[PDB]
């Protein structure tokens, strides 16, 4: 299983690279790592297993974060009230369209790869459409709003060498953009 030992940390060069598109089908090895990434999320969200193996809690992970510079991500966002949950392993995900309307988490964002907490609002598109491939090379189109959309954008940024804190206003970190919605 993956652990925090596997997660590379801010300053590591792989995080600042652009990750390579995968050829399809995936190798037995690539499928294995994408399942393991999902398994990390699951494990990190279990109280017991996370205490035991020293796991930070996560809802998303991009392959660059385990030092594999390939365009695959995993997102595990549990039910949390509404009956909606997000359990997705995506290959070559792409944002094909979005809202003009920005949104933001009012406490900022975190990142498994960033050891410190950073304060600052990270403005993002409130709605997105994503086209990607699943683990078996079938076609996936996702329409996301709000928290799920922020999460996927965060992980997609990882595939382009962008970190959440790059989007934070150095002067006015906690100033929302006008008409940006709080999530
Ligand atoms: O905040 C988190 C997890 S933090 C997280 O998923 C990171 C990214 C993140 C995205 C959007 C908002 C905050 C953090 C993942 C990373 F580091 F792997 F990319 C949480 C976990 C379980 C229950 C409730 C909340
Ligand atoms: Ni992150
Ligand atoms: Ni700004």
């Amino acid at each position: 299983m993956l652990t925090m030992k596997d997660i590379i940390r801010d300053g590591h060069p792989t995080l600042r690279q652009k990750a390579a598109e995968l050829e399809l089908p995936l190798t037995k090895e690539e499928k294995e790592t994408l399942i393991a990434m999902r398994e990390f999320l699951v494990n990190s969200q279990d109280e017991e297993i996370a205490k035991r193996y020293g796991l930070r809690s996560g809802v998303g992970l991009a392959a660059p974060q385990i030092n594999i510079s390939k365009r695959m991500i995993a997102v595990l966002i549990p039910d949390d009230g509404s009956g909606k949950s997000y359990d997705y392993m995506l290959v070559n995900p792409k944002i094909v369209s979005h809202s003009v309307q920005e949104a933001y988490l009012p406490t900022g964002e975190g990142c498994l790869s960033v050891d410190d907490n950073v304060a600052g609002l990270v403005h993002r598109h409130n709605r997105i459409t994503i086209k990607a491939k699943d683990i078996e090379g079938n076609d996936i189109q996702l329409r996301l709003k709000g928290y799920p959309a922020i999460v996927f954008q965060h992980e997609i940024d990882h595939l382009n060498g962008v970190m959440f804190y790059d989007h934070i206003d150095k002067n006015h970190p906690l100033q929302p953009h006008t008409d940006a919605v709080e999530v």
